[PDB]
């Protein structure tokens, strides 16, 4: 039962979509209401691919129990040193630190890549205290909360916003925009 | 004194105009380069027929400014909530224009049923007088992402506020809006 991170492969969508079917049917992380398609899935990540982004897989016993990827938080210029983080796990696969060993090797691809600061946009944040609990123990620290952000399965949800610096942070001057 | 009402197509290359010196002189934009007026008009255009108000502030028959609407995120979830623009012509600052349109903005925002209006406010800590004025119309400060820009030379942060309407999150809402 032991976890191995690798990079994401087209393989990996079929399991990518159910657990991602299971987090937008049974959570609020997600603010989508209707589970994508395998296919719509696969466009996504090869867009994010396109872009130069990292996409992770945790495996072990030959399934993947969980996922992660990078991609802009927004596309302006000016943001080009941001990068977002999602992560999201199989239902069967929570609480065994799945989530840490993702973000650990995500946080370690976008600072190769030249970001300076990776930011968590949390949905339904008072809920999803796995979530937060997972960003405050790899170093993120809380930086706003957007009250009443989304409105699904009956309720009002907030989104926590969460950040980290990485290559000093805006402490030095940059160099050339990753991806470039 | 000036006069807000609904932005016409006419009105694009003032808008491009204003834009262009909000990109080159200013941080509240986080583009380095400006649009063109064709690319202005379709991005306007999108708004448009996505159902948002587009507002211009006119006086002697010029354009000093203009305000839109649009999605934070566009995740059905997400759909009672919208964000805020707003840009001023160079000549017409300190004349009270941006608060006239965000004003208005507000009106036609809660008068379509959302219930969140979000800012997003580039080089919060240089650009006080956009966050005074959201605080002025009742936004309330809600984030602060450091860091976020590097433009025109030094590192930007991200001031973030919002404004309940319609009662914001004390009641269940109907469909949502632009539906």
């Amino acid at each position: 039962h032991m976890p191995v991170i690798r990079d994401f492969q087209p393989a990996d969508i079929e399991t990518i979509t159910a657990i991602y079917t299971q987090a937008v049917l049974t959570g609020t992380g997600s603010y989508e209401i209707e589970p994508p398609t395998m296919d719509e899935m696969a466009k996504r990540f090869a867009a994010f691919a396109d872009q130069g982004f990292p996409i992770l897989v945790a495996e072990a016993d030959g399934r993947v129990l969980g996922y992660a990827y990078a991609s802009y938080f927004r596309v302006r210029p000016a943001y080009r040193w941001l990068a977002e983080d999602s992560i999201y796990i199989a239902p069967d696969a929570k609480g065994q630190g799945i989530g840490k060993l993702l973000l650990r090797e995500l946080i370690a691809r976008i600072s190769a890549l030249g970001f300076r600061q990776l930011l968590a946009v949390i949905g339904d944040g008072e809920h999803n205290i796995g979530s937060v609990k997972l960003h405050e123990s790899l170093g993120f620290t809380h930086c706003g909360r957007i009250e009443g952000s989304g409105f699904k399965h009956g309720r009002w949800l907030d989104t926590v916003l969460m950040q980290l610096p990485l290559n000093g942070g805006r402490s030095t001057e940059p160099g050339p925009s990753p991806l470039s």
